């Protein structure tokens, strides 16, 4: 199949003249263009039967020619009316435009009305989402790199905590993000969390500049962006010997996350995936301290679909990428979460991270 | 000078019953509360003649109460339809809504339309924009903090390239952002730029994993967020002895940048300010290698208004803060940008960054 013709198909299905695709992730998804226009206008225009068009800001125009996807391309100088400029590159004649209802500002939506008239708008986002839901092999390979970087992050974070010597959570975080940015990593995919001890039991918490508690556990939630794709991974380890309680809390979570992993294959339902991790934890008595969903989808964002939640009966299919991250957070005592993100394969599933799941001691 | 009141003044003058303000940055500015709901729904609600409300996600209600002004907070649970929760709270009686056209996605406006009828939307973004055009005294003081942090980044960053020993562009960057993260600056104000040699001519150039080139220039463009406001400065230096053809450039750029700082005061135009600098540079032959405006507004955002471009006949006034980044970029041979942001004093102007602009050697 073609991604752009799938959209084009949809346009003909819905009697929609063109699209004005504005979301940055979405343009990267559809064309390979990593562009942030900020205040200034950009938009991908896919037609029913007509060459697709790429409106970018003039300074951005030719490194959109680079990354060239048979797309036409044209810009505007920070002086003309973007919308006027676009009305005249479109040679007649528009009454319906599919837009990303999620993303498109009402100014952009009003610029187009000014030049094109009383137009209908149709929400492209659901199709985009449906497309993004299943990852092609290129997409999977780029995610595995992000996952590699996460595993590299765990080594760093573990090593850096073992050294103690008054080391704080903030210290861990920075040393991790430093080695990452050092290796060309453009940014993390979410705020790195190092939570020590009872503070890990607060899912609200974030790393402060506090010392690491000895003989307690330490939570590690981190992820990289690599090539516009996301990784998300958690590990909890022991700084020093654990107490026999937090050690079993880890065991329950760990088997839980491992049992869900052994379960996942095409045919199962997210609800059932959630149920496997959930049922074995509640059985152990901790169900009341596991009050987020088992997982979220991952791709170009740390959060997309499918959602692995009790209500959701979606049948898991080959190519879906989602996390699997059970937890037990006992306010004031311990918090343990073991997060892997995986991809469903023809026969089961494979993981994007590979660090040991065991309660390692440092 | 009460900001809510400024907006309620707006609503009454324009006979618009309510607002629904959605920009996360706008909500800090107006309330001092730094909330960002991501895809959750938040909205500042002002009325012609009634107490203000602030609608935030449940996860957020309890520090929109501490941490903020003291106006009427309420939230929603992911169980409820956020717009429904909004209409239930607004007794009488809406036929209109001022909203930020540069921010409110078509989804949120339609969410509002559903609970409210066919309502007239009115663009509050302009007023916001000019409210933010004129910085108060302590606004300027926060930005000094941001400026002082950039000066530090420049020092720390200078040393790291001097230590040669195969240190790359990305060596400097993460080293810089690491020292900011430890001084309490988790967030840079935009993507730190350390570019060596001819890569400096490239506008879209981003620090890669490439050795610091000996005997060429090294451009540092860095800035920081602290306490809600941002800084932006550029400095370019020499790595060892430069070829003083490259160094004649720095002498030009440096004197242009300086020309405009001495020239700026209340009364002259943003064009008159771009002219001063853009024609100390045409008058040195490199007229068509000045690829951009002389500077941008700055404040809570690093790119706000006013635009320092030739096309704008705006009269500068006291309280305006904006960039001053004249630069020469000769493809494949050199690029030199030297930038400062400044506030406009009673008669004259002061900079937020004082790091030496002269061409240093390391
Ligand atoms: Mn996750
Ligand atoms: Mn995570
Ligand atoms: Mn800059
Ligand atoms: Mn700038």
């Amino acid at each position: 199949m073609s991604k752009i013709e799938r959209i084009s198909a949809f346009l003909n299905d819905k009697e929609v003249d063109m699209t004005f695709i504005t979301n940055p992730t979405t343009l990267n998804y559809l064309t390979g263009l990593a562009i942030d226009p900020h205040e200034r206008i950009a938009g991908l225009m896919i037609f029913r039967d007509s060459t697709p068009m790429l409106f970018t800001p003039a300074l951005e125009v030719e490194k959109a020619k680079e990354h060239t996807s048979g797309l036409d391309i044209f810009g505007y100088e920070d002086s003309q009316n973007p919308w006027e400029v676009v009305k005249n590159h479109v040679k007649s004649d528009v009454k319906s435009i599919a837009v990303e209802f999620s993303d498109i500002p009402l100014a952009k939506t009003e610029g187009l009305k000014a030049q094109f008239g009383d137009i209908n708008f149709v929400n492209l986002t659901p199709l985009i989402e449906r497309m993004r839901l299943i990852k092609s092999a290129d997409e999977i390979e780029k995610m595995k790199v992000a996952g590699d970087f996460a595993d590299k992050c765990f080594e760093i974070g573990f090593a850096t905590a073992a050294e103690r010597n008054g080391v704080t959570e903030s210290d861990i975080v920075a040393k991790i993000e430093y080695e990452m940015k050092r290796m060309g990593v453009p940014q993390m995919s979410f705020d790195t969390l190092v939570l020590s001890g009872a503070r890990a039991a607060n899912p609200h918490g974030a790393p402060e500049n506090v010392e690491i508690q000895e003989n307690k556990l330490l939570l590690f939630d981190l992820g990289v962006m690599s090539g516009g794709y996301a990784s998300d991974a958690t590990r909890t380890i022991a700084i020093g010997q654990p107490n026999d309680f937090d050690a079993e809390i880890h065991k329950i979570v760990k088997e839980a996350q491992q049992a869900a992993m052994d379960f996942i294959k095409p045919g199962v339902t997210a609800h059932e995936v959630d149920a496997v991790a959930r049922d074995l934890i509640t059985k152990a008595g901790y169900g009341e301290y596991f009050n987020h969903s088992l997982g979220h989808g991952i791709g170009m964002d740390v959060h997309e679909y499918p959602s692995i939640v009790a209500g959701n009966d979606l049948v898991i299919q080959e190519g879906m990428c989602f996390s699997n991250e059970p937890g037990i957070y006992i306010p004031g005592k311990v918090g343990v979460r073991i997060e892997d993100c995986l991809y469903v394969t023809e026969n089961g599933c494979e993981s994007f991270t590979h660090t040991d799941h065991d309660l390692l001691i440092f």
